């Protein structure tokens, strides 16, 4: 509520700091600068925060805790909103960039960057490259001098690989890995053989739990000076829980929200994706829902994606999203308890990260 | 020569260990593990190696002046040589996504990658994203103990933040300044009026100098910790010098140099490129030269650019080339000649550097 201000506030000053340095250091020009600031805007501005805001809400439970000079609370909040933003703007590369990829429409109910009449795709590749070197030059001007730098930049660059390694995950997720190769074009896979859970999980661990909830709860710890306060493999394991149950949810989403609500018209049918919907529904499908699907998925044909809509109704996949949340549920739980041995107002924090995940 | 082989030998190195840490850290499988294989080397070999092996050169002159251990020299030169694999992963970066931003068709005379049957631009735009992880995690394996590290980051991020700034003026050349605007369609610049020495510098200082020349041989000067032995200022201006030296051969290259040698078929006249080529003519130009410039560049019609190729043709350019060729070989030789005060074996480096440039 508060921490929103401080957190919206110091995108301000990062910008000035991004904008102003390209003018004193890199020539720039008033015209450039100005759509480099309207990209920025575009793309980092006008989803939910929720991995910035984790930076500022770890840092905010250490900061009830430990004694510090005002001067010292300010500046260790000024570093949890800077780290955030770093987040914040690699979430902007991801989403400007995989938007190209994937021919993508619509991105938070407006057309995707490259969609804009002045951008184009020969712009808007480069406008992401820029987006994630500022996380760079973000981190390099405001935590010179921080002990927690060198921390915090090989965190940083290891999740992002983590990332692109589950983007690569993701787009091949449809083709059978026997088949790949870049001399020979790519045919959609006939079998779904590799439609099971572990291979899911495999995705949506790299593609999405890595930055979305390890690096947001491992960056307000190292702003913090707090590491040494969690037990390092426990954050890890609850990270890739909610993370994953995340993922699920925007699965279910895709296929069931409308349109106006998710933001987008959802395609990971015709895209064949390897969404929990289709491991869920082939993990309990007779032997006729199989050919079925098979005859419809991973085609742009309305009927056909609306035969695959029909197959998941039908397979009541509500109730297999209710045993897998009352999962989540137990471990996530079980995961809080033990985070509590070390620390209670980190174990705290994560409460209120799954609360927010839970309840969205 | 033997310097070479080392070189190309830490590539197998540096491949078996990010291969091998995709199987043991990032659950990657064999069939993916291939198709990086295979993309990292169509995309990082079979160019010329000028940038990595400057960062050896540049090492291995320190080398010949300083005691050292045998066990130290080898880790100085093992070090060179990841440093200079950094630099060739971060150019393999910027031409794949290049590539795909200009709808290039060739590159060191194969399909660009992209373009491969079983990449496509779904996939490419991310092996590009890797490309450049690449270079960060070589970067904190081999380095994680060394000294240099943090200068080595930083001055690597800032290059790379220069070098894609670089890419937004390239490809924003032939628009009126005062018209960009995301919103609005960018129209060609009908005037020319910024087809400048100045603007050209501008351009070429930021998409090629940064990386090509100043960082290869500031990299070889941090392997060697040996960066208080040269004026920095220097460094600096003679980069600046040679790297636009090289990209002004290069936009001669681009209309004049056969396909086959060029390993692609040049189309800056018909991309309205700000080229050295256009603004070199239309500094000595008449009114009627200009008119008929302005009626045929940047279209795609043969007859068109073939017009274009006639009016630089007959305006002597060659000779424009060899008064500016002139200038440069005085000013690098004056550089040289004052990078001697502190360092006669950098110099020499730098000299070294100057004639393969020069003469290739
Ligand atoms: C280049 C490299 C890597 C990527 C993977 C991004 N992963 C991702 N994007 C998401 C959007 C919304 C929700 C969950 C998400 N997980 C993209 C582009
Ligand atoms: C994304 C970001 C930045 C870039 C600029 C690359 N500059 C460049 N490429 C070159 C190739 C050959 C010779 C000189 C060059 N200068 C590209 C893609
Ligand atoms: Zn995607
Ligand atoms: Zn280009």
């Amino acid at each position: 509520m508060a921490s929103m201000e401080r957190f919206l506030s110091v995108y301000d000053e990062v910008q000035a700091f991004l904008l102003d340095q390209l003018q004193s250091k890199y020539e720039i020009d008033p015209n450039r600068a100005r759509y480099l600031r309207i990209m920025m805007d575009t793309t980092c501005l006008g989803g939910k925060y929720f991995r910035g805001m984790t930076v500022v809400n770890v840092a905010e439970g250490f900061l009830a805790v430990t004694q510090h000079d005002e001067a010292t609370k300010e500046r260790i909040l000024h570093d949890a909103c800077v780290g955030g933003w770093m987040i914040e703007f690699l979430q902007a590369h991801y989403l400007v960039e995989d938007d190209i990829m994937d021919g993508s429409v619509m991105r938070r109910g407006k057309p995707c960057w490259y969609r804009f009449p002045g951008v184009t795709t020969q712009c808007a590749i480069n406008d992401g490259i820029i987006l994630k070197s500022w996380t760079q030059i973000m981190a390099w001007h405001y935590f010179a001098d921080r002990p927690f730098l060198k921390d915090l930049l090989c965190l940083f660059q290891k999740v992002d690989y983590a990332t692109a390694v589950g983007q690569m995950y993701d787009v091949t997720s449809m083709c059978d890995s026997n088949k790949l190769d870049p001399e020979v074009a790519q045919p959609m896979t006939t079998d779904f053989a590799e439609f099971t859970p572990a291979i899911y999980k495999r995705i949506v661990k790299y593609k999405t739990t890595f930055y979305t909830y390890l690096l947001p709860l491992v960056m307000g710890l190292l702003v913090s000076e707090a590491a040494a306060s969690v037990e390092m493999n426990l954050v890890e394991r609850v990270a890739h829980l909610i993370g994953e149950y995340f993922q699920v949810q925007d699965d279910v989403m895709d296929c069931f929200t409308p349109p106006e609500q998710l933001g987008k018209v959802g395609t990971d049918i015709e895209d064949a994706k390897c969404s929990w919907l289709a491991v869920t529904f082939l993990g309990k499908a007779n032997a006729a829902q199989v050919a079925e699907f098979k005859a419809n998925y991973g085609e742009k044909d309305p009927a056909k994606v609306a035969v695959v809509k029909r197959l998941y109704s039908k397979a009541n996949l509500q109730a297999d999203f209710a045993a897998y949340e009352a999962e989540v549920v137990r471990e996530v739980e079980s995961l809080i308890e033990q985070l509590k041995v070390k620390s209670p107002t980190f174990a705290e924090s994560v409460a209120v990260v799954w609360e927010k995940t839970h309840k969205r």
